[PDB]
Order: C-alpha cells, then structure tokens, then sequence
C-alpha cells in the first residue's frame, strides 16, 4: 500500500497540469509562485530539486525497472544544471598554485561591498586540480544550485533558462535582503559594471561567469546514483555511463573538502597551507568556480564553515570503498577514506546532552580567521559555532537539518555496520521520540524551532557526554517535508537495527508509520500534500528594506528601479500580477498573518521518497 502512494504522488508530480515541471522538463521549486524560502520565487529551480528528481526516478526504476526517466534526468542535469563546455570559457587558464584571491566576511550586509585583497593575504595551494585535469579536463562536473527556468527575472533572451545567484552578502542577509543577479554576467542589466559592484569591490570590472554549488545536492545525487546502480544491477540494466558521471562528480566534489583559501585547518590564522594541509575532510557549505568572458583566467574557492546538516557519510563511503565508483584520479579513494572518518567523528562531537546534533564547526572565526574566544571548544582545531554561515533566521534553528543529516548517518550505518556511531544514533532517536507530540486525534506536531545553549567538550578522540550542551524545543508545527525526512530516518533506524543488531527496534518503525499515515490521511490535496502555514515573516514582504548600497543605481530587466530604500516587493514588481497577491495584501492590511498552502517539489519528493524507503526492505 506504500508503493501505491509513491506511484500516485509520482503521477501527480509528472502531471503537466499541476505545474511542477516546465516545458524543458525542469522541476520547479514549488507550484505556487508566491513563496519566499531560500529560493525567493516559486518557479525557480534548485540543485536540491534535481537531486530529489534523481532519487525519485531512481526509486521509479527500482519499482518498475524503467530507468529511462532516470537517464533523462541525468541528461537534463548535464544539459541544464551542469554548465556546458561552451558555457565554461577560460577554465584552462587556472593556476593551481594560486587558486583565488582573498576576501573577508562581514557580520552585517551594510558592510558590503567588501574590499578585495590582492597581495596582503597569501592564499594556499590546491593539490587536486592537476589530478582532476589529467583525468578529465579543465571543465568542472558540478552543478550550479540556482536557475531561473522561465526567465522570470528577464536576465536572458526569450524563455531560455538562466543561472542566477542570490546569497552573496554574509550572515545577516536573509532571503528578503537578497538582490537576484545572473551568474553569467554580460553587463546588460543592473547598474554600471553589472551587478558585480554590489558585492565584490574591485578597481576594474570585467565580464565574468560564476558558478556556486551546494555539496548537499551533489552528495544526494551521488547517493541516488549509487542506489540506482544497485537496483539496476538487481534488474539487469546497465548504467555504466551514468555511474561514471556520478564518479567524476564525486571526484570533483573533493574541492569542498578544503578550506576556502586553502589554509591550515586549526591554525587560527590566515597561514597558507601546502597540499592536503588545508583539507578538513568535511563537506563545507559551498564551492565556487568562475572565469572571465572574452579573457583567459579562472578561480576556485571552497568554504571554511562546516554544517552538520551538509555532511554525507554515505557518499564518502561510496566514493572510497566501491570499485565501480572509484575516481579516475589515484588519490580520490584515499581522500574519501579520510573524509568518512572525519565526518563520523564530527557527528559524534556535536551531539548534546539531550541528543540534539548542534551546529557545525568553522576554520575561520567570524569569517576573518580571528583567534577563538576564551573557553571555545575545538574539533581538530576548528572552533564550535551554534549557527554557521546564516544567522538571521538561525542556521540550526530549523529542525529539518537533524532529519536530513541523520538519514545519511543511518543509511551509512545500514550499509556499513560501523559500531563506532551506535550511541550517537540511539541518543538522537531517544531525543526525537521525547520531543514528538502526538495527539489523540489524527493530528500531530513536531519541533520546528530549536533553542541551543552551551558548548560541547573539546574533542580528544572520545565522547564525554557534553554536560554543558543543551537543546530545547520552542515551537511545534506540522511541516510535511520534515515529517517525511524524519520518518525516513526512523525507518532507516529500524532496518539498520534489524540487520546489524540483536532485534528490530519497533518503536522507531511504528513512529515512522504513524507519522506517514496521519500526514497522508489529514493533508491529502489536489496537487499533492500541504498544510496551512501561519507565515508571520511575510510582513517583511511589505517592510524589508533590501539594502541597496547608497549611490548605486540599477534597473531590473522589467524596469524596476533598484535604489537605496527599496523594499522586497519594489524590485520584484511582477509579484503584483500574482494570483495570491490580493489575499496577501488583504491579510496584511487587516492585521492577521497570511495563511498559505504550499506545494514544494522537494517536500513532496521527501514524502514519496520516505514512503518508498518505508516500502523497501519491508
């Protein structure tokens, strides 16, 4: 009965009338155009959406033996999400001795743009580019996270899709303070010098192309390809070309395993590092590579910050201990072997007294490689931060990250019966069981907001229990994507304990089944599943000054004046034509919060994927 739900939500996702997919076959972020999450528009696409797309037709191929949709998903990714060779000019001019130039991070968007340092700070060295080039070539086989499917912002020509970038101005820049700009800059729109002068301060500005990745998306893509390959080998389908595609994606993913400027990890300073002395062996927040248009130069950067919700032990295991997925470069397997162990120790370190996995670590304090304050705990020299990268809404305030990271940890536990991380998994499961509030009716409420206090003990190879690190739940909600992720994690717990422990843990499996059944029964919809959201933050929709720097004037392609004093809506004036705008305006005027029923591609993908993973091995 679970596979029936998976197939019906699959049909609803692939129905052209529901509006989930565009004309090219690219999934949207959500059916509803008026939704402000990490993507500020409903009909943009994200690399996480394409990773969930890959996982969804991997499950479809398992259930039906039809990987044609999975193959087409990979072809769409290569054609649209992975930048093309013609879209990557000047990449052969990269100098691995000098990967990139220095730039600070500032706590407030008002500090931006940031002065660029050319010679005051010495950047380290990149020891993997030469091997990558000798194996494949100059072009990088990585996805760009954000794309404008239907040219809503009008940065391109016609209906053709365009890569876009939003998050550029530090920690306190939320979604409501982003200025969306095209990745491939051609100086056509914006102010003078394109949109470059808003963020990076240079003496001379030139035509550029940029691409940022989200290693969460690549990790999910590699894990989906691994599972698709296993299910195909069970069926008999040959996926060698796409397994090799995922293998080279994983080989290029080793750029994330390094510090942003390739500096010594734990050095507490901007001290340049030699090869492999700058690798913290952890999935960082992002890596960004770019070059010039009409000129011959290129650059690459990693990230110092590591978030526990981005680590994927399963991907590291696959890329280290699988001959089929073995990277062409000889050093790839050893690097992934180191990364797996480092990630597992990271997860063990971060757990709190109750069981909640705290926010990750960083190699740079405040983004400027400053000395840690007195009493700060360290993990291999990396200080502890509760909310890494983003602090305006709280990076680890969201409860979905717990389920997202623990699903990977438990899948690795299921595949490799590693006895090192059993106590972590039991403590986290006990905590989430404690904090779930079911009701005598068919409704439920799971944590949505988390409050963290204290710091974990300094890592010395063993877990002390962290008496000073505490977490409490402050808000209970009914989020469906997080419910799907949590049910997936609990079912993975049940299967892993059945396979690699004395007996199946019926509590986690029963809780996952109860969550799935209650959610599906209560919140079935015409376009999938949804539940009302109070959405208080939408007041910012009418009152959030987006901070255009003073004295900088630009014009959006539709004609909006991007000037100081502009709010969220002023530079997105095509929202006034949205069908849901009158209801939003009425709710804002009369005072009460606007209630929304949102159908996200990734939320329904989580619901269906969790359903299928509950069907699998049961």
């Amino acid at each position: 009965m679970y596979k029936q739900r998976f197939l019906e939500l699959w049909e609803e996702l692939h129905d052209p009338s529901n509006g989930y997919f565009s004309s090219h076959g690219i999934p949207y972020h959500a059916v509803e155009t008026l939704i402000v999450e990490a993507p500020d528009y409903g009909h943009l696409t994200t690399s996480e959406a394409m990773s969930y797309y890959l996982w969804l037709e991997a499950l479809y191929g398992k259930f039906t033996g039809d990987f044609s949709y999975f193959m087409k998903a990979w072809e769409t990714i290569e054609k649209y999400m992975i930048p093309d060779s013609t879209e990557q000019p000047g990449m052969s001019s990269y100098n691995p001795n000098s990967p990139a130039t220095y730039a600070d991070e500032y706590e407030d968007p008002s500090y931006y743009p940031s002065e660029l340092k050319f010679d005051t700070v010495r950047v380290g060295s990149d020891p993997v580019h030469n091997d990558l080039v000798s194996a494949y070539g100059p072009n990088m086989y990585l996805m760009h996270w954000l794309m404008d499917v239907d040219n809503w912002y009008g940065f391109g020509t016609g209906t053709r899709a365009t890569f876009i970038n939003t998050f550029q101005r530090g920690e306190q820049e939320s979604t409501w303070e982003t200025i969306p700009h095209p990745s491939i800059e051609e100086f056509k729109y914006g102010g003078p010098n394109g949109f470059l002068d808003l963020f990076t301060k240079d003496r001379s500005y030139a035509k550029q192309w940029r691409y940022t990745n989200a290693p969460d998306a690549e990790g999910r893509a590699i894990q989906a390809t691994y599972w698709a390959n296993q299910w195909a080998k069970e069926h008999g389908v040959n996926l060698s070309q796409y397994v090799k595609k995922a293998s080279r994606m994983g080989d290029f993913l080793r750029n994330d395993m390094f510090d942003k400027y390739f500096m010594k990890i734990g050095a507490q300073d901007k001290t340049p590092a030699t090869g492999y002395d700058s690798a913290h062996y952890l999935m960082a927040w992002y890596t960004a590579w770019g070059g010039g248009i009409g000129a011959s130069w290129a650059w690459k950067i990693g990230c110092s910050h590591a978030h526990a919700g981005y680590q994927n032990p399963m991907t590291a295991w696959i890329l280290a201990n699988d001959p089929e997925f073995k990277p062409e470069s000889p050093n790839g397997a050893n690097d992934w072997a180191k990364s797996l162990e480092r990630q597992l120790e990271f997860y063990q370190w971060l757990q709190s007294a109750e069981g909640g996995i705290a926010g990750g670590a960083t190699n740079s304090w405040n983004g400027r490689y400053e000395k840690y304050p007195a009493g700060t705990s360290t993990f291999y020299g990396m200080a502890y931060v509760p909310h890494p990268v983003y602090a305006d809404p709280g990076s680890n305030q969201w409860f979905g990250f717990q389920a997202w990271s623990m699903q990977r940890v438990m899948e690795y536990y299921l595949e490799t019966g590693d006895s090192s991380v059993k106590n972590l998994i039991k403590k986290w499961v006990d905590w989430v069981m404690s904090e779930i509030k079911l009701y005598d009716d068919g409704t439920f409420a799971i944590p949505s907001d988390l409050e963290w206090s204290g710091q974990p003990d300094t890592w010395t190879g063993t877990y002390t229990g962290n008496p000073n690190l505490h977490v409490r739940v402050t808000s209970y909600g009914t989020d469906l994507g997080v419910a799907g992720s949590l049910a997936n994690a609990l079912a993975t717990y049940a299967a892993a304990t059945e396979r690699w422990e004395g007996k199946l843990d019926t509590k986690a499996r029963d809780m996952a089944a109860e969550l799935l059944d209650r959610m599906w029964n209560l919140y079935r919809d015409d376009k999938g599943l949804s539940a009302p959201e109070t959405r208080e933050d939408y007041v910012r929709f009418f009152e959030q000054e987006v901070y255009v720097p003073q004295g900088w004037s630009g014009t959006m392609p539709n004609g909006d004046r991007i000037e100081p004093g502009v709010t969220f809506l002023d530079i997105r004036s095509k929202y006034l034509n949205d069908p849901d705008y009158p209801k939003l305006q009425q709710a804002y005027n009369e005072g009460k919060a606007p209630v929304f029923n949102y159908h996200r591609f990734w939320a329904q993908c989580d619901i269906a994927i969790a359903n299928g993973l509950y069907s699998i091995l049961f």
